[PDB]
């Protein structure tokens, strides 16, 4: 399975390879365990997380790779472009409650209301799974089609292995 070191070594390829498109500067692709961060029983690392992903510097369409520990990734996506009408997609690949509630977490911890997360089919290794979320989505803002009606939509994506494996490499 993918470390958090991982997802970070392909969000930091991907911001990479967009700088300088169209719309590459609405993006914000958190790293994992800052996202955890957001949940930490000690009070600066909670408020550190939150300066670093809901401060007033930091791109409106944030992408939380969710982590549970040695267990499952999952993606929370929140844009907030309109702050009187944010919207957030949880994509989960997959249930008992604990991958929910951790994206809850996120979301309440960003000052949101997490009732109003969107639970996204994907995918219908999970690591796997987050980072072409990520891709596929980001490609979108990139090209405006994100926010067509279904631009949303990961239902049937296909993570690519080898890519992942050979852009980890590089």
């Amino acid at each position: 399975w993918l470390l958090d070191g991982h997802l970070r070594a392909y969000t930091d390829d991907l911001a990479r390879r967009l700088r300088g498109e169209p719309n590459a500067h609405l993006l914000h692709f958190a790293d994992s365990q800052v996202v955890t961060m957001l949940s930490s029983a000690d009070p600066d690392q909670q408020a550190r997380a939150q300066r670093l992903l809901a401060g007033d510097d930091i791109p409106p369409i944030v992408f939380l790779p969710i982590n549970q520990p040695n267990a499952h990734w999952s993606l929370l996506v929140v844009d907030r472009r309109n702050k009187d009408a944010v919207a957030a997609y949880h994509y989960d690949s997959m249930k008992d409650p604990q991958q929910r509630y951790l994206a809850d977490m996120a979301a309440y911890h960003l000052g949101l209301d997490y009732q109003q997360t969107h639970e996204m089919p994907i995918a219908i290794s999970c690591g796997d799974h987050v980072l072409t979320g990520i891709e596929v989505l980001a490609h979108r803002v990139l090209d405006g089609t994100f926010d067509y009606a279904g631009g949303r939509d990961l239902t049937d994506i296909e993570p690519d292995r080898g890519l992942i494996r050979d852009r980890l490499a590089q």
